[PDB]
C-alpha cells in the first residue's frame, strides 16, 4: 500500500488536505472517526437519552419549545480555500 | 494498491482533497467514518432515544413545537474553492 | 489496483476531489462511510427512536408541530468551485 | 505501508493538512477520534442523559425553552486558507 | 510503516499540520482523542448527567430557559492560515 499526494508543488496554492488510512446500554459506538472538517452552525437538541425508565408511571408532562428572534449569520467563504482573490463582507 | 493524486502542480490552484482508503441496546454503530467535509446549518431535533420503557403506563403527554421568528443565513461560496475571482456580500 | 488522478496540473484550476477505495436493538449500522461533502440546511426531526415499549398502556398523547415565521437562506455558489469568475450577493 | 504528502514545496502556499493512520451504562464509546478540525457555533442542548430512573413515579413536569434576541455572527474565511488575497469585514 | 510530510519547504508558507498515528455507570469513554483543532463558540448545556435516580417520586419541576440579548461575535480568518494577504475588521 503506497499513497502519494502532491509530490511537487510550486507557485503558492491554497490547499485543504484530508487523508485517512484504515486497516484491520442505550448507546454504544466503537472504533470510529467522527468530524474531520465538520462545521455546525445553530444546532439544537432537546431531551437526548433521558435514560432507563423515565416517566415510568402516571406522568403528566407538558413540553413547549419556542424558537424565534432576530438572528443573523453572515459568512463568506465557508470551507472554501481561495487564491489571488478578494473576499469582502460590507454592511 | 497504489494511489497517485496531483503528482505535479504549478501555478496556484485552490484545491479541496479528501482521500479515504479502507481495508479488512437502542443504538449501536461500529467501525464507521462520519462527517468528512460535512456542513450542517440550522438543524433541530426533539426527543431522540428517550430510553427503555418511557411513559410505560397511564401517561398524559402534551407536546408542542413552535418555530418562527426573523432569522437570516447569508452565505457566499459554501464548500466552493475559487481562484482569481471576486466574492462579495454587500448589504 | 492502480489509480491516477490529475497527474499534471498547470494554470490554477479550482478543484474538488473525493476518492474512496474499499476492499474486503432498534438500530444497527456497521462499516459505513456517511457524509463525504454532505450539506444539510434547515433539517428537522421529531421523536426519533423513542425506545423499547413507549406509551405501552393507556396513553393519551397530543402532538402538535407548528412551523412558520419569516426565514431567509441566501446562498451563492453552493458546492460550486469556480475560477476567473465573479460572485456577488447584493441586497 | 508508505505515505508521502507534499514532498517538495516552493513559493509560499497556505495549507491545512490532516493525516490519520489507523491499524489493528447509558453511554459507552471506545477507541475513537472525535473532532479533527471541528467548528461549532451557537450549539445548544437540554436534558442530556438525566440518568437511571428519573421521574419514575407521579412526576408533574413543565418544560419551556425560549430562544430569541438580537444576535449576530459575522465570519469571513471560516476553514478557508488563502494566499495573495484580501479579506475584509467592514461595518 | 513510514510517513513523510513536507520533506523540503522553501519560501515561507503558512501551514497547519495535524498527524495522528494509532496502533493496537452513566458514562464511560476509553482510549480516545478528543479535540484536535477544535473550536467552540457560544455553546450551552442544561442538566447533563444528573445522576442515578433523580426526582424519583412525587417531583414537581418547573424548567424555564431564556436566551436573548444583543450579542455579537465578529471573527475574521477562523482556522484559516494565509500568506501575503490582508485581513481587516473595520467598524
Amino acid at each position: 500500500l503506497m499513497v502519494k499526494v502532491l509530490d511537487a508543488v510550486r507557485g503558492s496554492p491554497a490547499i485543504n488536505v484530508a487523508m485517512h488510512v484504515f486497516r484491520k446500554g442505550l448507546t454504544t459506538e466503537e472504533e470510529f472517526v467522527e468530524g474531520i472538517y465538520k462545521v455546525e452552525i445553530d444546532t439544537k437538541s432537546y431531551w437526548k437519552a433521558l435514560g432507563i425508565s423515565p416517566f415510568h408511571e402516571h406522568a403528566e408532562v407538558v413540553f413547549t419549545a419556542n424558537d424565534s428572534g432576530p438572528r443573523r449569520y453572515t459568512i463568506a467563504a465557508l470551507l472554501s480555500p481561495y487564491s489571488y482573490s478578494t473576499t469582502a463582507v460590507v454592511t
